[PDB]
């Protein structure tokens, strides 16, 4: 005979967010007017974020979306327990890549600051031959220029400045669009957790948006040869096969789930930082939790871990937060590299079970 932590899914957690959090961050909190999507709907053990769609039409439409959003943002800014990092709505069509011709990309590059002009140039050279791969990493670089992203300050003010001294108006933007994305952060457990709320204030079908989001994730993973994330499209393809689905879900969410969570948590650090919602206490707690859970990655070694602990001795809060941010970017790629190496064997195991004619839509050779 013989005898805190990272956020884990419990039904208790879900009941809390639905009854205590959702009534504060949704426009129409009625359970029949919102749908939980993504990994939280699948109740994955290592909670990453929570993705929700609020279908508010017709009670909220283009007629009153502006007033409703202004009211929502004002309520959030008054709540010390809920953070609204960004509000995404609208596009800057000056940064739309349609043809991919040399002058189109030239005109776009001119609008950028010098440091972004260089990075733009590097992508052009590196992928001189692969047109599609060139255009993808170009869109990756000009992403935040093309897709308008608003701080609460920008929303309440009513406008914000874009590149080349062009101003954009918020009311004008939302009244000529159909959806708004709200990126929240809420205390869930021992650190802030992201909640993405999509407001759908037209009666439009979001199906082409989901299909497009799925295709984007496929390209992102494949073009970077991130074999772990390259498993995600396979989860779609085998959703009818019970045995393969269970194994893929286990590999992604259970076997390597903590790798994904740590990557999200590091990203959340960066997002909270650049959005201006990161104080030294919050940043320190996150780094502590990350250092703790890094030790739970079997066989993971990193020189960054020492550098991070070394910085913590400093007294200046701004220096620590900035240095941590730089170091965590490196740690992110180390975690990314580690999980992609471990997952390579599983990707090829299951892509080989895909009929040759269907490999093109699940894999970029
Ligand atoms: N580097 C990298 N990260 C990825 C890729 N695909 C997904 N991720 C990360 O995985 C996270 C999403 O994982 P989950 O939230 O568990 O899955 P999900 O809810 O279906 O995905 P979202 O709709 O993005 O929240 C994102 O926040 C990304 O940080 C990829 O191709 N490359
Ligand atoms: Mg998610
Ligand atoms: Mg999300
Ligand atoms: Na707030």
């Amino acid at each position: 005979h013989h005898s805190p932590g990272s956020l884990i899914y419990t039904y208790k957690l879900e009941k809390y967010v639905r009854t205590k959090i959702f009534p504060k961050i949704l426009l129409i909190p009625d359970k029949n007017r919102y749908i939980i999507k993504g990994s939280f709907r699948r109740r994955v053990p290592f909670v990453t974020d929570i993705d929700v769609v609020n279908n508010v039409y017709p009670e909220i439409s283009r007629e009153n979306i502006y007033d409703e959003i202004i009211k929502l943002v004002n309520n959030i800014q008054s709540d010390p327990n809920i953070i609204l990092a960004y509000l995404s709505c609208g596009t800057d069509e000056r940064f739309k890549i349609s043809t991919g011709s040399s002058k189109e990309l030239s005109n776009i590059q001119s609008l950028l600051p010098d440091n972004e002009k260089n990075e733009f140039q590097l992508v052009l050279n590196k992928y001189y031959n692969d047109q599609q791969k060139k255009l993808f990493f170009l869109n990756e670089l000009i992403w935040d220029h093309y897709k308008l992203r608003w701080k609460p300050e920008d929303v309440l003010i009513g406008s914000m400045n874009l590149a080349n001294n062009v101003s954009v108006n918020f009311r004008e933007t939302v009244e000529n669009n159909s959806t708004i994305l709200l990126q929240y952060y809420v205390k869930l457990g021992s650190y802030p957790v992201g909640i993405d709320v999509v407001i759908n204030y037209q009666k439009i079908d979001l199906t082409p948006a989901y299909k497009n989001a799925a295709l984007y994730q496929l390209q992102l993973a494949n073009y970077s040869r991130e074999y772990y994330y390259m498993l995600f499209p396979l989860r779609y393809y085998f959703k009818n096969n019970q045995d393969i689905s269970q194994r893929l879900e286990n590999i992604i969410e259970k076997k390597y789930g903590l790798y994904k969570q740590l990557m999200v948590r590091i990203d959340d650090y960066h997002t909270l930082y650049k959005s201006g919602n990161l104080k030294i206490d919050m940043a320190t707690n996150i780094v502590i939790g990350i250092l703790r859970d890094i030790e739970k990655l079997p066989g993971f070694e990193s020189d960054t871990i020492y550098q991070i602990k070394k910085v913590a001795t400093n007294n200046s809060p701004s220096i620590k937060i900035e240095e941590w941010d730089i170091l965590l970017k490196v740690l992110y790629q180390e975690i990314n590299t580690a999980v992609n190496n471990k997952s390579r064997k599983y990707f090829y195991r299951y892509i080989a079970m895909v009929p040759p004619q269907d490999r093109s839509k699940n894999y970029i050779s």
